[PDB]
């Protein structure tokens, strides 16, 4: 349970540091376990958690989003990859459009679906450019996306600035969960240069250097996720940010 | 409800033909839903189909549980995506909108959900699901080339094409509140070219257009709601062609 | 002009609403454009869109610092092509065509023009577009499922999602000389599902036209002497 | 070949792993297909896959039928246009590109073929094609979007997908002449996810990438002629 | 036939317009398609174009040897899978369906199938080929956003483009069955507008049919055989006259 | 300010020797420089000028254009990457169907959006199959296109083919401005056996070398840029450049 407007929360901590974000899978593990993650890279300083997979179990991503919702302080971030990943436990949405698919779908045809179930349940839904960078990993492919390639920076800083005039104020560059190398340190440099987005990086973050390096490239929010003791790996990147 | 969905068609078809009554859990509350379906149950419905619709999580694995544990017919998950998946329904028809021009209805979204229904252990009943002209809501979010009325011949080899991949149950689907029903004459030659059960749905109001469509070869009529009597007209339309 | 076109926008609003006028450069001259714009304003217009539907554009930056000269009223962009960006104009209808099945439409030309916009200094007001059937020859050149007009809840969608995604502003559109305007049902329910500057354009010939149009629930009204005058006065 | 080629495959399958010959019609005149398809069996190959881009029918259908007379194990069509369907085989996979962001090779191509392989008595096996890194020609013509070599889970779940919809036959294609065979990895997880017959196909050269892909949990191995060379993969199989 | 295709249409051009009768191979047998051939070159048809369908490429061959062996007007190969190519024909419509939202039928299927092209030598007809509405089934299986029978410009637009990119020919299609032939206006503005040779066809069931599409600028029309079918090809070549 | 139609000038050319073609983006300098630069070019024996990049600004490519048709004696030749890529003031244009694009946008879709434009201004439209190859560079990628590998010669082969029996009769092979590699000559001299098009190949040609190997393996026509970014130019590199073609 967080009261406070999760981009005001943001807003507060970027005028002294870096933020950070754990992504959890509510499918990977129970709700239980989910919690002690959770608690975990809270321990380890996140700053907040970021909830979604690839699921249509309503009631599971709702029993994850709850039984952190009455356990941890920190905001519940719903990040969704199907359209059901709205549930009513969280603290806010990453509303966002996947800005180099092919496929209008995943442009704003899922958005379009999923609008209504927003609307309705009145959770803060912040708007964002998501962008995947190569080799995009498991949401590249599935989301039918031409990978930005790693030695094309101007790409990624064009789509940030049409995204940005299009009122999207939070801008996601994505290597893929599990990528070998992360975003590189040209592409968030010159995005963070062209825009005043929130500029988020994850994919292939692991270690305190991987975090120093891409946090002191420019971006404002770094996401992990928990494969690794979860504290540990959390704080080093923690403090690698610092 | 405990038998297979499936042997329970069969065992039906026997005998004379199915209702199915279609209820979308966003058009009312879960205790509103059971009377609707204790209603269509006095009218002789054999099965609800639940039900569109993209709107809300919970909405939907509310009203499943909620008409499971007041009725005795089956509850068939009916999903307008693949991404609904309710514990509480006894089937699902997993189904691939075979004429969108977009790969994510045609198997992305259902690739998505798998796992989801692996996980759970609800009976899959394998679907192929054409859209014909007008097609509706479905038929243009689905991103359909509908089949034109005056092309049979179309739908009949998309039929055969289903049945060589194994789709053993196939849905002729005007669209949800269709001004004209599947034209008997594409029905006709849908039965006479396959194995498959047949299920037609999409605009059949009255006894007559039940009479017509059942009369053409449909084995399962799918209606929704717009009452017991009007459901007992359907059924006493479609008994009358035996 | 001097004053940020939304603003302006919003000041009108509240007490009336607005309308816009729509010249392609392409068609007129830049001076024949500098008369019907005039001529627009006396008739009471509240602003000039300039769009080319062709993918000409010669005439564009005439037409621009043109009419820069010699109006007070704000100059919008509305790109059709893709050149459509000119030092000259006010602001830009920095827009997404928002069923497209291009995704040139929706990102792609949108990241080719964004430095240029950024390095001039025009106004860019985030908006989705969305073309409504039958949808005249943008529904096609834009590769477009167009909306079915008997659908409002398929654009009311639209335009949440549009305004979830940070659009401001929203544009129903059913495509230059459009038999119809958009249906009254469809902007009423936009207008009732979102807090944008709800716009709407193609097919109002009459002060009818627009008084329906507008009664509906749009803020601001599209058409392309003065029977713009005609058209401001059906919107009262 | 009288018995049903489905349970033919059931019934090798109990107690070893299957080998099939790929041989396109077009390289080569009928007498050299027979030839090869022999000396195929010789080596012990379980059956003859007929497939190819087809240009020029009468070659499929002179092919089938001189193997139909001078052999004894199944002829099983593997088209790769609608061009592809001959009544001289005892088969046909019956297969959706499931990985191609074009609805022809979705459902298109299969729904013109329907009715051709409904008046021809051919057993037709319903199958899931899926197209992984690097993908060959077929990958690029069939607009694939290539499943990543690193990407066991996207398999999966496609084949898990493709098993609900009614495809009992699961077709993992790592593009003809492709430098390494799918991953072993890959493999395993599909064939813990699904109970299809699972076939693998595509740089499978030796005895060793024969094993490999077998002992990792095909059930199928499909090479193409690369008496000799067969007896090794079959025996690398074993 | 011996002479190019090309240049035989271009001489028939100087004095009237071109009339060419459409067969499908898999309609009936090689023997009848002769009886039928040699009935529509009695009416006053040009040529004999074999296509329409989509299977089996046995029948073509048999199809084309047989006409080439007894008729005198040339045969035009009108494919519709990259299969349908024969060397006993004089040349090819080698086309692109403009208006797919699908690459395999733009160029796609085209690149599977140029290299038979070229290993037969058969003179090869470059051809924008245009679904408009309502389109028949070639519209919807070719994945294609039909031409609006009301928006003559947009098939005068990918006219031009075609043009330029060397598609001297352009095949107007309302689809085999259409209720109306493609419209006078659509045809006028495209032949305004390019120096193509315009092919129309689908729709046209009578000499009226063909008038008033020959008249509005078409330089072929197309038609099946709508036995009878000299008296009838007669009443549509008397109708273009 | 080339009267005559550029693709007689091309084959006038092609009865002796092989062709270079300089690329210059109208938006990376003045239209003042432009003209020094192409004058630099063709004192190093260029053929002509192609005007290209995703031109934004609207007048410029209209201002730079005009600048060499006052200047320059050799075709100034539109090499477009987007709608507006058009100016009265070129003596010809590359009218492209990028061929391996999934996007009709990009194979028709843009071209009868501009056709009228094109014909209306009477330029010389050369008929051309656009054909993009492993990298691709960001043409590749703005394109949709699924660039074809560079050891699959075949497949380029097979859409040649076709792009000529299309009636395209040039045929650009192109590996991406930037690319590391230019199009393999494999591929080239594959494409070269199997049509009768002019051949023109672009991307990752940095040297005499590259430029030997490319028409060499049978390239009709080599594009380059200038490679020097200051001239140095005129040419130095283009000298360098068109004698290792000869």
């Amino acid at each position: 349970m967080f009261k406070m407007k999760v981009e005001d929360y943001f807003h507060d901590i970027l005028r002294e540091r870096k933020i950070h974000l754990t992504l959890i899978d509510p499918e990977e593990q129970t709700p239980e376990e989910a919690v002690e993650i959770a608690r975990a890279a809270i321990r380890g300083g996140t700053d907040g958690i970021m909830l979604g997979g690839s699921t249509t179990d309503s009631s599971e991503l709702d029993n994850t989003a709850r039984a952190l919702r009455e356990n941890i302080d920190v905001p519940i971030i719903l990040f969704p990859g199907n359209t059901t990943g709205v549930s009513r436990y969280a603290d806010a949405i990453f509303f966002m459009s996947l800005l180099n698919s092919t496929n209008p779908y995943w442009e704003i045809g899922a958005q379009a679906l999923g609008a209504a179930t927003v609307k309705k349940m009145g959770i803060e839904a912040l708007p964002m450019g998501y962008l995947v960078v190569e080799p995009g990993g498991t949401v590249g492919w599935v989301g039918d996306t031409k990978p930005v390639p790693r030695n094309k920076p101007d790409i990624a800083a064009a789509y940030a600035m049409a995204a940005e005039f299009l009122g999207m104020r939070l801008f996601y560059l994505e290597a893929g969960s599990g990528a070998p190398e992360h975003v590189p340190e040209e592409m968030i440099a010159l995005v963070k240069r062209c825009t005043d987005q929130i500029l988020i990086v994850g994919g292939g973050i692991r270690s305190g250097e991987d975090a120093a390096r891409v946090a002191g490239a420019g971006a404002d929010v770094v996401v992990t996720g928990t494969v690794v003791n979860v504290e540990d790996k959390i704080r080093e990147i923690v403090e690698g940010m610092g």
